[PDB]
C-alpha cells in the first residue's frame, strides 16, 4: 500500500517544496499522479528489455521520449491518455521480449521489465502500489540521485521529441536515456556512480539542444532581430502555446486567407524571431505573458486555443471549448486536433469555430524585440566584444529558465529593474516575461534585454559564452564577465541546469526555491563543489553577483 494518496515532487512549485500527497498544486489529481508513476516505471521497464536486446528501433525511439515528455509537468492531466500509453508501453516490451535470443537466461529481470495487466482496473491497482512510487528508492541519497536524473532525461526526452518531429535524431541521445533508466533500477550502482551518470546526462543535455538548435534553424532559419507587437488586431485569431514549430507552421499555412489571425503565447513568442514564420502577415504578434496567467489571459484572448506542449493549466469553463490539445498534452473532455500517420494536422475545426469568435481584448500595447540566438550574436561579435573591451558591458547576467506562479519571483523583475545601466541581460524560456517588457533601453545599440529564444535557446546562450573564451583567450568559461541567476520550474530547467553544469559553469544562482528532490547530501555537493545558491534578496544578491 501507498502510505499517501500520491507523491510528486519534480516541480518548483511542490506542496511545502516537500512533496504533493493529496492533489498536485498544479491541478493532478492522486489518480492521475499515479498513473504518470506507472507510465515512467513501464518506460523503464521498456528500456530494461531493449537494452538487454543489445538494440532499439524508431518506433520504441519515439515512444519513450512521447511517454516521459507525457509526465513532464503541466502536459497531460488525462487518466484515459495515460492508461492508453502504458498498454502501448506494455505492448511495445511484449513484442521486445518475444525477440530475445536468451529466454529466461539473462539475470532475474526487475519487477518494471515483467509486470502485466490485462485490464484498466489492474493497470489502476498497479499503478496505486508502492514498487511504482518514487518512495520506493529507501535510501535518500540513492532516491535523490535517481529522481534528479530521470527529471533531467525527461528534460532531455522533450527537446528530443521536438528534433524527431522535424526529422532529426541522435541515436546515441537514445542510447543514453535508455542507459540512464536502466540505471534506475540497478541497486548494485553506487552514489558516486549515480552522480557520474548525472554529469553524463548535462552531456546528452548539451547535445540534444545542439541537435534541437539544428532541426529548428535548418528548417525555419536562424532567428535573427525582431520587433514582435504585443497588442492586437481586429480580426478573430487562434493562439498557439507550448513550443513546437512545426504545429505553427502548419497553423500559419492552413489560416492563410481565412481571415483569422494567429498569435504566439509563453513559449510560442521565439517563433516571430524565425525567417520561415515572419513571412506571413497574418502572424500578428504574441498575447499575453507566460504560462501562468493563462487562466486569464486565454478567456480574454476570446479565440481559440492550441496548447503544443506545456504548460498547460487546468482550464476554466469560460474558454473549455475552444481549447484544443496536440502532441503530448493531454485533459479530460478538450479536443484533439487531429493528425495523420505522417504527423500533418488538421485545424479545420479550430478555424471554424475562429470565424466565429471575436477579436482579442487588448491586453496591452508597444513591441518586445529579440532574436539573439548564437548565430544573430556571432555576426554581432564585433561590436559586442568591442563593448566589453571598452567597460560599456561590464558584466552580462543571464536570467533564463522558467516562470511561474510564487509571488517570490517579484524578485527577478525588482533584480532586472536594479542592475546597473552597465550590465546586459541574457535570457531564453519564459522566464523572460518576468523582465522583457521592462523598457531597459541598449548600450551603444545593444539591447540590454537579449532574448536568444525558448527554454532550449540555452543553447545558444552557451555557444555564446564559448565564443567569447575563445575571443578572450580564456582558459576557464567562469573567468568571463558572466554571472548566472536561474529561474526553474519544470524538468527541462533541470535539462538545461546540467548542461550549464556539465559545460563548467560555476556559481549558479538557482531559485526561486532549490528543488525538493534534492537531499541534504546532494544539496551539499551542489554547494561546495558546483557553488550553487539559492536567492537571497534582491539588494545581496545585486552585491554578490554584480558589486563583488
Ligand atoms: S508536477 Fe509539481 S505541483 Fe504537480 S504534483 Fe508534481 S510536484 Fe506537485
Ligand atoms: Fe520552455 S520554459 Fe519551463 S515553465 Fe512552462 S512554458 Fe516555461
Ligand atoms: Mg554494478
Ligand atoms: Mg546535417
Ligand atoms: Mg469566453
Ligand atoms: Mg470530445
Amino acid at each position: 500500500m501507498r502510505p499517501s494518496k500520491m507523491f510528486c515532487y519534480q516541480c518548483q512549485e511542490t506542496a511545502k517544496n516537500t512533496g504533493c500527497t493529496i492533489i498536485g498544486v498544479c491541478g493532478k489529481k492522486d489518480n492521475v499522479a499515479n498513473l504518470q508513476d506507472l507510465l515512467v516505471y513501464t518506460v523503464k521497464g521498456l528500456a530494461v528489455v531493449r537494452e538487454n536486446l543489445g538494440y532499439s528501433n524508431d518506433k520504441t525511439d519515439r515512444y519513450i521520449v512521447d511517454a516521459l515528455f507525457t509526465t513532464i509537468t503541466n502536459v497531460n492531466f488525462d487518466d484515459k491518455d495515460i492508461i492508453e500509453k502504458i498498454k502501448e508501453g506494455l505492448a511495445l516490451r511484449e513484442e521486445a521480449a518475444s525477440k530475445s535470443t536468451c529466454p529466461g537466461c539473462g539475470g532475474d529481470l526487475p519487477d518494471c521489465a515483467t509486470w502485466t495487466a490485462d485490464s484498466d482496473d489492474e493497470i489502476i491497482k498497479k499503478a496505486n502500489s508502492l514498487e511504482v512510487s518514487v518512495l520506493a528508492t529507501e535510501n535518500e541519497d540513492v532516491r535523490s540521485l535517481r529522481e534528479l536524473l530521470t527529471y533531467g532525461v525527461k528534460g532531455i526526452a522533450a527537446y528530443l521529441h521536438h528534433a524527431m518531429v522535424l526529422g532529426y535524431d541522435n541515436k546515441d541521445i537514445h542510447k543514453f536515456i535508455r542507459k540512464a533508466l536502466v540505471a534506475t533500477t540497478d541497486d548494485s550502482l553506487s552514489a558516486d556512480e549515480l552522480t557520474a551518470l548525472v554529469l553524463e546526462c548535462g552531456k546528452y543535455a548539451v547535445d540534444t539542444m545542439a541537435l534541437l538548435d539544428k532541426a529548428n534553424t535548418e528548417t525555419y532559419g536562424h532567428p535573427e532581430i525582431t520587433e514582435v507587437d504585443i497588442g492586437v488586431r481586429n480580426n478573430p485569431g487562434i493562439l498557439i502555446s507550448g513550443h513546437d514549430l512545426k504545429d505553427l507552421e502548419q497553423l500559419l499555412e492552413q489560416t492563410k486567407g481565412t481571415g483569422v489571425d494567429v498569435y504566439t503565447h509563453s513559449e510560442m513568442l521565439p517563433a516571430h524571431y524565425y525567417p520561415a514564420f515572419k513571412k506571413y502577415d497574418h502572424f500578428v504578434g504574441n498575447y499575453g505573458g507566460s504560462w501562468w496567467r493563462q487562466k486569464e489571459e486565454f478567456e480574454a484572448f476570446n479565440g481559440p486555443i492550441v496548447m503544443t506542449t506545456n504548460c498547460l493549466v487546468p482550464p476554466a469553463e469560460s474558454y473549455k471549448d475552444r481549447i484544443y490539445t496536440t502532441g503530448v498534452v493531454g485533459f479530460p473532455g478538450l479536443k484533439r486536433i487531429p493528425e495523420d500517420e505522417n504527423g500533418n494536422k488538421d485545424f479545420s475545426e479550430v478555424i471554424e469555430q475562429a470565424k466565429k469568435c471575436a477579436p482579442p481584448k487588448q491586453l496591452e500595447t508597444g513591441k518586445i524585440v529579440g532574436g539573439f540566438a548564437h548565430n544573430q550574436v556571432l555576426a554581432l561579435a564585433d561590436k559586442v566584444v568591442e563593448a566589453v573591451k571598452s567597460g560599456a558591458i561590464r558584466k552580462f547576467v543571464v536570467m533564463a529558465g522558467c516562470d511561474g506562479r510564487h509571488p517570490s519571483r517579484e524578485y527577478y523583475t525588482e533584480f532586472a529593474k536594479k542592475l546597473p545601466n552597465d550590465t546586459v541581460i541574457l535570457t531564453a524560456g519564459c522566464a523572460k516575461y518576468r523582465y522583457n517588457k521592462l523598457g531597459l533601453g541598449d548600450i551603444g545599440g545593444i539591447p540590454r534585454v537579449l532574448d536568444a529564444g525558448q527554454c532550449n535557446d540555452c543553447y545558444s546562450l552557451a555557444v555564446i559564452a564559448l565564443k567569447l573564451k575563445e575571443v578572450f583567450e580564456l582558459d576557464d568559461i567562469n573567468d568571463l564577465p558572466i554571472a548566472f541567476n536561474v529561474a526553474w520550474y519544470e524538468q527541462k530547467a533541470v535539462a538545461v541546469l546540467l548542461a550549464l553544469l556539465y559545460l563548467g559553469v560555476k556559481d549558479i544562482v538557482l531559485g526561486p526555491t532549490l528543488p525538493a528532490f534534492l537531499s541534504p547530501n546532494v544539496a551539499k555537493v551542489l554547494v561546495e563543489k558546483f557553488g550553487i545558491s539559492g536567492i537571497t534578496t534582491v539588494d545581496e544578491d545585486i552585491e554578490r553577483l554584480i558589486n563583488k
